[PDB]
């Protein structure tokens, strides 16, 4: 049914275009629409200013959010209580509500559906037990690659063959890339986890250290180094 709805103000942020790429949205005004999460979409309905909106009323039109991270965005430079969520295609989305009490609830229906959409996906009863057994599998992931990074970065002044140095950088480079999907994804789990278990969210600062070089000057291009922007830029890869 409805999870969660209510009155926001919103404005398109970011937006995936071809070839992996992420750009900013045009200059534009907010508008404001009821907006509706069911399952694992938010639809969002205009008024006709005179009736309400109810199961009867048709959406203008529905954004996925499947595996999508929401976060405050207290350093607006102009509105107070803005929110931003960025999906898993590379899109991001701005919403303003009424009070920090309003945008914590909206943070936190959204990140449970994308909890019980995880929970679908592997057949699990337990959802909490599901998330904190990806989370561990994430850390796992990342302690190899880190490891192998280390390795090859190590290797890399020890190969004479030139052929050979050139695909241990190669390596290197993936590897910084798959570490900087597994941190996001980790990231993302301890959002899905935190808001279930009433808990404090992830530091983003931690996150955003790990930006590579390449996804910082992507970042830059935007116009916006934050959570939002690196995960953008990064589901944008998929
Ligand atoms: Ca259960
Ligand atoms: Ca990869």
């Amino acid at each position: 049914t409805v999870r969660k709805a209510g009155a926001l103000a919103v404005k398109n942020f970011l937006v995936h275009k071809k070839n992996k790429k992420v750009e900013s949205a045009t200059r534009r005004k907010w508008k404001h629409y009821w907006v509706s999460l069911k399952g694992c979409t938010l639809f969002f309905y205009e008024s006709d200013g005179r009736s309400g909106i109810d199961h009867n009323s048709i959406p203008k039109h529905a954004v996925w959010v499947e595996n999508s991270i929401v976060q405050a965005v207290p350093e607006h430079p102009k509105k107070d209580f803005v929110f931003c969520l960025s999906n898993s295609l590379g899109d991001a989305f701005l919403f303003q509500t009424t009070s920090q009490t309003e945008l914590e609830n909206w943070i936190t229906a959204i990140h449970s559906a994308c909890a019980t959409a995880v929970a679908r996906h592997h057949h699990k009863e337990d959802t909490l037990r599901l998330l904190k057994s990806e989370i561990k599998k994430l850390e796992q992931k990342i302690d190899m690659d880190e490891k192998l990074k280390k390795m090859g970065e190590l290797q890399l002044s020890s190969v004479t063959d030139s052929k050979a140095a050139a695909t241990i950088l190669d390596q290197i480079f993936v590897w910084e890339q798959n570490l900087e999907q597994f941190q996001m994804d980790l990231f993302r789990f301890r959002c899905y986890l935190a808001s279930l278990q009433g808990g404090e969210l992830p530091n983003p600062k931690r996150l955003l250290a790990f930006a590579s070089r390449p996804t910082k000057v992507a970042m830059g291009r935007l116009g916006i180094f934050s959570v939002s922007s690196f995960h953008a830029l990064v589901a944008a890869r998929t």
